[PDB]
């Protein structure tokens, strides 16, 4: 019978995890999307309607692993390559960059530093690569492009063409500000790095209907990076949910590896400023094999949330559930670990 691709467990638990959460820390609305490894099929998607692929927002940090995948599909930089990180650094330009937390001045490897998430080690490993490379990256991970998954309302988001970017946009663009993007881009972007490189447009239509019940297909899916960088970021983020890391203990979904990218993204708010956070959370599961694919975001008005506190637990519902109902065993490889 049933012609759509959601499950309806996985997604009473999706709802029921995001309602929570949003209550929990006082915001305004929230979102979530999980993506089917290798087939851009929707499992769950909450709330119920078109906010999760027609609301728009900075997405912040998550928007690190685009800048990373683009240096190392180029060959730039290595997760052992090392940058100096510290509460703020001076750039070439003129900009002053800050990580938004006073910490020590040190050295650290480009997997340490995205498993942190410092800004100032991020936009020197953006610096290795133009503009021009980069925001091709960008456009190839699906950004400032509506996705086509057949609901109505769909935004394309916001990507501004790199010719137009100022000394500031140069920079913020590597961590997600400046940018826009909807819950279904993000979904459809970390999948990427489950898929060996390999984006595939996100649908929720299995297939309708002599009168005879015929299988949607795949749907034409293209090249990102390769399948080196794809399992390179994958290590990478594995090193969220490790000490030091900004989803240590909350982001952990007990007997399986956690691959993941936090962010609290500075958005406008009503009066013009930028008053707004936007908490999101971007996963893949298992990590040594991911199954699925997970975005998360919780908008507050007039607040900070963050990534790990408010988005992380509507993973964890969501993912601990999905791999038990998937019959997916627990992890009998370690979580990976780049010296940072
Ligand atoms: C645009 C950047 O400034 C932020 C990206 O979203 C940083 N990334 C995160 C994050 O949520 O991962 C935090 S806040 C979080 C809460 N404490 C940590 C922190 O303050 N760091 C790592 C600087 C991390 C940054 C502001």
């Amino acid at each position: 019978q049933d012609p759509l691709t959601i499950n309806a467990d996985l997604q009473r638990v999706a709802e029921e995890s995001l309602n929570a959460a949003v209550k929990r820390v006082g915001g305004v609305w929230g979102s979530a999307a999980v993506l089917e490894i290798g087939t851009g099929r929707l499992l769950a998607l909450a709330p119920g309607g078109t906010r999760s692929v027609s609301a728009i927002y900075e997405p912040g940090s998550v928007g690190k692993l685009v800048t990373l995948a683009a240096a190392i599909d180029q060959k730039k930089v290595t997760p052992t390559s090392t940058f100096t990180v510290s509460s703020t650094r001076d750039m070439p330009n003129g900009e002053r960059i800050s990580d938004d937390s006073p910490h020590e001045t040190q050295d650290m490897t480009v997997a340490g530093i995205i498993a942190h998430s410092y800004n100032t080690g991020t936009v020197q490993i953006g610096d290795t690569v133009s503009d021009s490379v980069r925001y091709e990256y960008m456009q190839k991970f699906g950004w400032g492009a509506k996705t086509g998954i057949t609901l109505p309302s769909e935004e394309s988001g916001i990507l501004r063409p790199h010719t137009e970017w100022g000394d500031r946009d140069h920079y913020t663009t590597m961590f997600g500000q400046g940018v826009a993007v909807t819950t279904i881009q993000l979904a459809q972007m970390v999948a990427v790095f489950g898929q060996k490189g390999v984006l595939i447009p996100p649908r929720i239509i299995d297939g309708y209907d002599n009168g005879v019940y015929t299988p949607t297909v795949m749907g034409e899916s293209r090249q990102v990076v390769s399948e080196d960088t794809a399992q390179t970021v994958l290590n990478i983020m594995q090193g969220a949910t490790q000490p030091g890391g900004t989803a240590e203990g909350i982001g952990a979904v007990k007997g399986y590896n956690v691959a993941a990218k936090t962010g609290t993204a500075e958005n406008v708010g009503s009066s013009g400023s930028l008053t707004d956070t936007a908490a999101t959370f971007t996963a893949l599961i298992p990590a040594e094999n991911p199954k699925i694919a997970v975005a998360v975001v919780i908008y507050k008005e007039n607040g900070t949330v963050y990534g790990s506190t408010a988005s992380a637990p509507v993973f964890v519902d969501i993912a601990q559930f999905a791999m038990r109902e998937m019959k997916i065993p627990p992890s009998t490889v370690p979580l990976y670990k780049y010296p940072w």
